[PDB]
DNA sequence: CGTTGTAT
DNA sequence: GATCATACAACG
DNA sequence: CGTTGTAT
DNA sequence: GATCATACAACG
């Protein structure tokens, strides 16, 4: 079909490259020799063959294309229908790229060991760098000029092509290694796998290629970091978007423009993905804490508008990540391009990491964490500031548990819950608030993430199957007024109306359940599960840390000042003549410094002095603000020496944060 | 299909809501009353169903499922099965929107015209701008509405907030309620055709929707240059299509003689100039520079945006691109997604970007009004001729052809010397068009002395082949030939054995030759001339090419023009923008100049200076009495740092004066006479077609 | 019908 | 990320 | 089986 | 500009 096949059928000269690419592929016909080069490309990620049938391998279209175009069937072949001597895999040098690398290496190894066997199968190995080698750094296939992918991949004279053989006694290990790498079962094999972590073998080459994948989905997408609670791609655009200088109180600008300069600068992935997390962001029945204001349609309790239509700017809540950036606070790492600088970190006022939570999927690990009240997470962090012996169970009776952004109870024992924040893993289920007025019932909250439409359809449906005889008639009176609004009407005032409630929590989606597991990258730089005190504790560690950057940069900033204008005052006290050397002194710079016992860096502000400043009221300002600058060295250096001054610092910035950015518990608790 | 319909069959109180985006259809079905309100989608612009069959109609997928929609067949149906009370078309206030709104209205009104003599089609009108200063908050769908508000406003606490929206998909789900669709609320117009008036609407309707005509819609443009409950049906058509069509020709399909370029490219470069991709300067990912464009400038989608930038870069494309990519650009057709590749700004494109911040174009501000845009380049060469431009408008159209640089340059610089230079005399610099394609273009000079004679025409292009040995060898193919497409039609000439004198045909074309196609013939006594005529009579060898030189005049409106008229108008808005030039230049260097001039008696007298500044309150006055000094050089010595007082500053003061002198003494000659203005254009015009200059790719011959 | 190029 | 139907002029 | 959220 | 199949962990 997609095929671009070459003008011959002589084998052990043939080629056939498998590009990951459609872009990429249309680069790779474009450079090919076509003489006995043909290119296939592989629209997106292929499926997990490995546990799949012989017979269901067939049904998936990509794959079902593949042996096509191989001319072989998922069994035994041997040859035969070959079309190609020798089946290459080409895909750029991204994790995703070595993720696709292993998945057509499963499909292979499983559906066709003939061919693998025979010594058919082939990695094309692309360079990484340009100044070749596996300065101009190639992001992907399809950021590299045709001829650069001919010269690199494709002409057999200059590539670097690389066969995969599972050879005997070898056979074993490799379907021993690939299975726990590929086996939707197991899991925590992979997880102990990680934790203890011209030819080349198969088996050498996909526990190398998976891991690639693995570390990186695991660091730099899936898990989010303890400190701010953001994963790459969140952080990426809310940093973009401070760059862009769309603050709360900002005018709204483009999405498309935002969504390009997070591409442009620091995320080398798809405008799709990340303008999807982005609306995630800002939607607030998505997000407790959202970051979150968009103009347009952004969805509703699902899909929203296009990026060239909706407009965005970060949240006032926000500021708590963004403030205290250009003071020292986080570290910088350069970008894919190497142009720019990137924030590794971002100086978080309040734990973010329970504030909105997150979800995500790994390879091997996932994460699983539900939002949190501002006002109660603050309070159990100050309490753990002023009492540092404090246990899990006295933060509990702080922290009363999960608030989703959803109304509705969250019907789950005090004890359960316990246990859940105690183990750090578990699950907590939410119900719907529903009043009898008068005699029927009306629900007026709905869980989280529930469609609402969907519980309808579903009571509506068990209606249907003649289930619910008790139900007279149901109507969804949810207006603007009222937003969630679902009248249930029994026939007659004899039906037990909280049977048919509880018949509903059990069967339909007004009861849900939801997965907990803190798992997050901790400051080790190294994934873990972490109960609550390890979290709120960590974190308090890592605000100390950041707070301590800030006071020693101020108080640098300070210092220097105070050093310039006590240079200055220096030279007001003697201005005519320090004028007269200037105009009397060739080079004055280190006349200056002679004569007045002064430093560069204050004869250079001396020098840079206007004459505008030779004024009355400048030496009056000059001076004031050399009291002012000595008085707050003094504190910052008062503080900087106490770690008691230091803490109530901390306490005092989490008291005041957490009254402006504070919010009461949407989702009381229940039974 | 798509429908969100309402719960509700009562009529007289239903109503239907055709919106024009999917997502705006979000939001409209987000907002709705579900009572009695129904939403149903059209994604994208809808059939003309006007010269179309009354079962043709029902093909189409969109007018089919309004048909179902609306519960009624594409024929006198009258009600019966109607599903809806009313039915409203809802649109952004785009010329776009309001170009849907008439093809909408072509559907009811041919096919339909019972639903609509019975009034049962409304017109939604959507607010162009909102107000807001505290609580209270406005909505205007015209400008001086608009400015009322304002002004009304002026009384109460200041600080008003303007939005402005550019459509339906930006505005908030609520905003939509309250502007369109609550009843209360809404502003939303009957359009009715009574009788009497049935005659003159399906007059009106018919030379504006009809395929053929054309002409009579060029008549009509030409000559053609509050609300109510209820408005006339062929007032509405004849307005809303009348503003479609002026925007497409104005700010979409015809270029501007100026730089040559329509609004998209212009705005596309002069974003790539305000990110720094300059062609010395490293590549950066397109999707950066799209997304500049979007959210800067260019109020539309991003998919047509990067088409026409990749339509820029693409070297067979372009004669002359503006035009360096890194990555899949496309190959003689499709490219790499924008996620990909990487682009700047050519080395040509400096013809079109420097002279930018010298004053020499005018500025609009953009939509958002936080920035500002240009409305024309300071283009130093007739980029209008160079790279040419095809477009398709409403009533019109534009296809003008590349030349050679040299070529036009040369033609211009003559039209200098000699301004009485008529058409003959141009079109012996000028040979005629120049394709980046290579190959012949067989056209009588005669034929393309009349084409440019007259504006209008069309010039053919042969492939290039020679006969080696034996065989017959393509070496060359005509603009925008496929190649693959010239072998594949060949090939199925030869597959149903119309070519039995050749035995053989070949697809030579490796990566040193580009384009080579072998046809081999059986035996040596076969006339393979009569076999090439054959196959540029049937195959694409030989393609022909448009020509109408029609384009924005400097007056502002669009018009074909000869080449002499090109060449003319162009020489006179280069000339025009070179002054403009010299005249920011001079004032600048006077401005300078003057404040040398305060500095250096400063300079004489500084310790009186330092005393006034050090013995009077506010010195700025003082020293502009004390010296006989203006307020800007009062200024330029209150600025003045101390390291400044030493000898050496003082002395490269006083060489920049000289220079300064000096420069402002020439640029004020240069300005006052003609000679030396011309001679100053030749100079630039002969040093830019060197430095820029190109070799004849297309041959001409016969 | 089949192109061409900015638009939804 | 590639693809699908549409408007509009006007020639082969 | 069907979700959830960054990825091809 | 909306849509379609995929990986991956892991619960109901
Ligand atoms: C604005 C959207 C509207 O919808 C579109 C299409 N439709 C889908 C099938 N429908 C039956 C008719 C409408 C379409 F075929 C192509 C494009 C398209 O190429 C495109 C672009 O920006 O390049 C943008 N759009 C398209
Ligand atoms: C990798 C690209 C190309 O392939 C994609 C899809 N396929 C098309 C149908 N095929 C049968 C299977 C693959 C797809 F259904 C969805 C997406 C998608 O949502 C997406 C994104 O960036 O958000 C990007 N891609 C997608
Ligand atoms: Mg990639
Ligand atoms: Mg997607
Ligand atoms: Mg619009
Ligand atoms: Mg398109």
């Amino acid at each position: 079909g997609k095929l671009a096949d070459c003008t011959a059928q002589d084998l052990n000269r043939t080629e056939l490259f498998l590009v990951e690419g459609d872009s990429a592929g249309g680069s790779a016909k474009q450079a090919r020799d076509r003489e006995y080069q043909a290119i296939m490309p592989l629209k997106g990620k292929i499926l997990n063959t490995w546990e799949v049938s012989s017979d269901e391998v067939l049904a998936s279209q990509e794959v079902h294309d593949i042996s096509v175009a191989i001319g072989i069937d998922p069994d035994s072949d041997d040859l035969s229908q070959l079309r190609y001597g020798k089946i290459c895999i080409l895909a750029d040098a991204d994790s995703d790229g070595l993720h696709i690398a292993t998945l057509l290496c499963a499909l292979f190894v499983r559906h066709f060991r003939t061919l693998v066997k025979e010594g058919h199968v082939y990695v094309a190995l692309p360079p990484l760098y340009r100044i070749y080698a596996l300065v101009q750094r190639f992001k992907g296939l399809g950021e590299m000029n045709p001829m650069q992918l001919r010269e690199t991949t494709l002409d057999p004279n200059t590539r670097r092509l690389v066969q995969l053989v599972i050879s005997d006694e070898d056979e074993q290990q490799t379907t021993a290694i690939m299975d726990m790498l590929l086996a939707k079962k197991r899991s925590e094999d992979r997880r102990n796998w990680l934790q203890e972590k011209e030819r080349l073998a198969l088996h050498e080459f996909t526990e190398n290629a998976y891991l690639n994948y693995s570390m990186y989905v695991i660091m730099d997408r899936a898990l989010p970091f303890i400190g701010d609670g953001l994963k790459p791609v969140q952080r990426r655009i809310v940093y973009a978007m401070s760059e862009l200088g769309l603050n709360a109180s900002a005018k709204f600008k483009k999405s498309a423009r935002t969504v390009g300069d997070v591409l442009g600068k620091y995320h080398p992935h798809g405008d799709s993905a990340c303008y999807e997390a982005m609306v995630l962001m800002a939607q607030p029945f998505s997000y407790r804490y959202p970051l979150g204001d968009g103009q347009g349609n952004w969805g509703a309790p699902k899909s929203f508008a296009a990026m060239r239509y909706t407009e965005s700017r970060l949240s006032k809540y926000a500021e708590l990540l963004l403030s205290e950036l250009g003071q020292g606070t986080v570290d910088w790492v350069p970008n894919f391009d190497g142009t720019l600088q990137e924030p590794k970190m971002l100086p978080a006022r309040l734990p973010n990491i329970l504030l909105n939570g997150t979800t995500g999927i790994a390879v091997g690990m996932a994460t699983d964490i539900p939002p949190h009240n501002l006002r109660e997470v603050a309070k159990a962090a100050i309490t753990l500031i002023e009492q540092p012996k404090t246990t899990l169970d006295e933060l509990l009776d702080i922290v009363q548990g999960p608030d989703f952004p959803t109304e509705a109870e969250i019907i789950t024992s005090r004890a359960e819950i316990r246990k859940i924040y105690q183990n750090g893993r578990g699950s907590v289920r939410m119900r719907a608030v529903w009043s009898k007025e008068d005699g029927a019932v009306v629900i007026t909250a709905l869980p989280h993430q529930v469609s609402g439409a969907k519980v309808l359809e579903q009571i509506a449906a068990q209606m249907r199957n003649k289930k619910l005889p008790m139900v007279d008639d149901l109507r969804d009176e949810s207006d603007h007024e009222n937003p969630t609004r679902l009248v249930i009407v029994p026939r007659s005032n004899r039906v037990d109306m909280e049977q048919v409630m509880n018949h509903l929590f059990a069967t339909t989606d007004l009861e849900k359940s939801y997965r907990i597991n803190l798992n997050m990258i901790g400051l080790d730089g190294r994934p873990a599960v972490k109960n609550l005190l390890e979290i709120l504790s960590e974190w308090l560690v890592f605000r100390r840390d950041t707070v301590r950057r800030r006071l020693n940069h101020r108080l640098e900033k300070v210092l220097k000042r105070l050093h310039i204008l006590e240079g200055l005052l220096v030279a007001f006290l003697n201005i005519d003549e320090v004028i007269e050397i200037i105009r009397t002194e060739d080079e004055p710079k280190p006349a200056l410094m002679s004569r007045f016992g002064i430093s560069e860096t204050q004869a250079e502000a001396i020098l840079e002095l206007k004459l505008r400043h030779l004024a009355k009221l400048e030496e009056m300002k000059i001076r004031g603000e050399q009291s002012e600058l000595e008085k707050e060295r003094d504190q910052l250096q008062a503080i900087l020496a106490s770690e008691r001054k230091m803490n109530n610092l901390l306490k005092k910035e989490l008291q005041a944060d957490a009254d402006a950015f504070g919010d009461d518990r949407r989702s009381p608790l229940h039974e």
